[PDB]
């Protein structure tokens, strides 16, 4: 970021701030379990308030709503209450984000005025592909003029969704486009944790993502010593590997095709991989799943999903984080928010801090990964959180992310 504009050196007084951020939350209940992510955007959204901005609208995707509005569902109306306790201003809720209408209400605010648009993901032209449907040029670049209207600068502080080049964070033109503080914050940290990472460096790699976050192994492989495939990530490798029954484990068809390419990698290059061996398993994706065991050799019955690793499994990767002298962690390795399926990552979790406590370097990143760290009050029991996952696990891939290079040069 050391040749791109940041919010330090953008004169706003007078000005009406565009300002795309993450607040994809995770939700449960339809309420917000963790505001980390809030949080993190508040002292840029404070500076332009405190600068004499005229006013800051923002703006974020939340979920995966695939290019549908649903309110219903998926919703930044919570967003907007929890932001207004945190600044102690008052936020107007828009319930979109282009349009006449939302043109006119951020064309000429009162002075001060903070505004938080609907989910830029309800419109298919934000990613732009969605349902399954391709965006059409014209309308992107429509969907992009739109959103260039509501400020007179741009600031982007949505670290965790820096690795999208999606409309809101490479398509907004305006004259000025700066990175705000909490994009500066994770990208200075990551460029001195990744420098010359001490050794045995760990990735931990789980989560729902999968189809994404497979893709980002091969160039992590000549980056790490070691890499956790866990989570759901786990069942891509192992019916490829093992030719184990899955059931309605999540799987993916096209990481299913490099996996043996991903493993010829891993020896080539000395990188030490471990998969789960066991499961506790569910009848069905519900918090109260009649829920069983299985190990690699059983298999999962078929109608039955893995929604945690076992106590053997949990042991191995003890091991894996015993030998790390620097962990990245993105993805739990169960679905850590329903108790019966938790045991698995809350047992990482541990290692992850009793490895701290001896001088491991360690990094947990995501929007849920984080909310690990908030259920067990392991926040300052680790080295560094991170509002960024993927965005994380790109930047060491070596990346340079799509929403820093978009941004204005010095
Ligand atoms: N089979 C499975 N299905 C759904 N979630 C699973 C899972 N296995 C583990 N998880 C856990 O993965 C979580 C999604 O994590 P992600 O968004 O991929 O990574 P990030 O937020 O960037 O750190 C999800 O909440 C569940 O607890
Ligand atoms: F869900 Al992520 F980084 F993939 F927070
Ligand atoms: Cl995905
Ligand atoms: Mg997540």
């Amino acid at each position: 970021l050391s040749n791109k504009l940041t919010l330090d050196k953008l004169d706003v007084k007078g000005k009406r701030v565009v300002m795309r951020v993450d607040f994809n939350v995770p939700m449960k209940n339809n309420q917000i379990t963790n505001n980390q992510r809030i949080k993190a955007a508040v002292p840029s959204i404070k500076f332009c308030l405190d600068n004499g901005a005229k006013s800051v609208v923002l703006m974020s995707h939340l979920g995966r709503p695939d290019g549908v509005p649903m309110p219903d569902k998926y919703s930044l109306e919570p967003v907007a209450v929890e932001l207004k306790s945190l600044l102690g201003k008052d936020v107007l809720f828009l319930k979109d984000c282009v349009g006449p209408e939302v043109e006119k209400a951020c064309a000429n605010p009162a002075a001060g005025s903070v505004i938080l648009l609907e989910n830029l993901r309800f419109h298919v032209e934000e990613e732009g592909k969605g349902k399954k449907v391709k965006a059409e040029p014209a309308k992107i670049e429509a969907f992009r003029a739109s959103l260039s209207k509501l400020g007179d600068v741009y600031v982007n502080d949505a670290f965790g969704t820096a690795h999208r080049a999606h409309s809101s964070m490479v398509g907004v033109n305006l004259p000025q486009k700066a990175g705000g503080f909490l994009m500066k914050k994770e990208l200075n940290y990551f460029a001195k944790a990744l420098e010359s990472p001490e050794r045995p460096f760990l990735a931990i790699l789980g989560g729902a993502k999968v189809a994404d976050k497979i893709q980002l192994i091969n160039n992590m492989l000549d980056k790490v010593n070691e890499m956790i495939i866990g989570g759901g990530m786990a069942f891509t490798f192992l019916k490829v590997l093992n030719n184990m029954e899955i059931g309605t484990s999540l799987f993916d068809e096209e990481g299913a095709k490099i996996v043996k390419d991903l493993m010829s990698k891993a020896e080539k290059n000395g990188v030490k991989i471990t998969l789960p061996v066991d499961f506790v398993t569910a009848d069905k994706f519900d918090e109260n799943a009649k829920t069983g065991q299985a190990t690699v050799a059983s298999g999962i019955p078929a109608g039955w999903m893995g929604l945690d690793c076992g106590p053997e499994s949990s042991k191995k990767y003890a091991e894996a984080v015993t030998r790390a002298k620097q962990i990245v962690w993105n993805g739990p390795v169960g679905v850590f928010e329903w108790e019966a399926f938790a045991r698995g990552t809350k047992a990482l979790m541990d290692e992850v801090v009793k490895a701290t406590s001896r001088g491991c370097i360690t990094i947990i990143g995501g929007g849920d990964t984080a909310t690990c760290c908030a259920k067990w009050n392991t926040e300052d029991k680790v080295s560094h959180v991170s509002t960024g996952g993927g965005a994380s696990l790109e930047l060491l891939e070596g990346k340079v992310l799509p929403g820093v290079d978009a941004l204005s040069n010095i």
